[PDB]
């Protein structure tokens, strides 16, 4: 995977504007994924409880995890590829900690392009979509490395 400047540019650009919401966007993530693939919500013993969206609209647990994962995929992202120092303890609890098949960062990650895409469609274009695409899909093939190096097949 590799991404150019320009590129790279369009995800921190779009990036900056999830920063003026972490939380927010953190929700709407969450709870597309959630609805999209109700298994992934199986992993969260503090809220897989949730049923409806006005639950998971309230819910503080899943606001904070939002935030948690904004705010770790963020640092990665504006390494611009060369995470590996972020990269490897994410890696490392996925595979060993929280058990998260690759699938399921397959998932997420298609929250992320559908959210930033509704709240910001006025520059989230083809070519933004595009480049985070590929910086998602470079995310979760480094972490599938990790995977194996430590024989989870996530
Ligand atoms: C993508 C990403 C970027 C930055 C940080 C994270 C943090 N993940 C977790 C942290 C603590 C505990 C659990 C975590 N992830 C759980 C999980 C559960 C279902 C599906 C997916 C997909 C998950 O990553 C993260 O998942
Ligand atoms: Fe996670």
């Amino acid at each position: 995977m590799v991404l150019s400047e320009g590129e790279w540019q369009l995800v921190l650009h779009v990036w900056a504007k999830v920063e003026a919401d972490v939380a927010g966007h953190g929700q709407d993530i969450l709870i597309r994924l959630f609805k999209s693939h109700p298994e992934t919500l199986e992993k969260f013993d503090r809220f897989k409880h949730l049923k409806t969206e006005a639950e998971m609209k309230a819910s503080e647990d899943l606001k904070k995890h939002g935030v948690t994962v904004l705010t770790g995929l963020g640092a990665i992202l504006k390494k611009k590829g060369h995470h590996e120092a972020e990269l490897k303890p994410l890696a490392q609890s996925h595979a060993t900690k929280h058990k998260i098949p690759i699938k399921y960062l397959e998932f997420i990650s298609e929250a992320i392009i559908h959210v930033l895409h509704s709240r910001h469609p006025g520059d989230f274009g083809a070519d933004a979509q595009g480049a985070m695409n590929k910086a998602l899909e470079l995310f979760r093939k480094d972490i599938a490395a990790k995977y194996k190096e430590l024989g989870y097949q996530g």
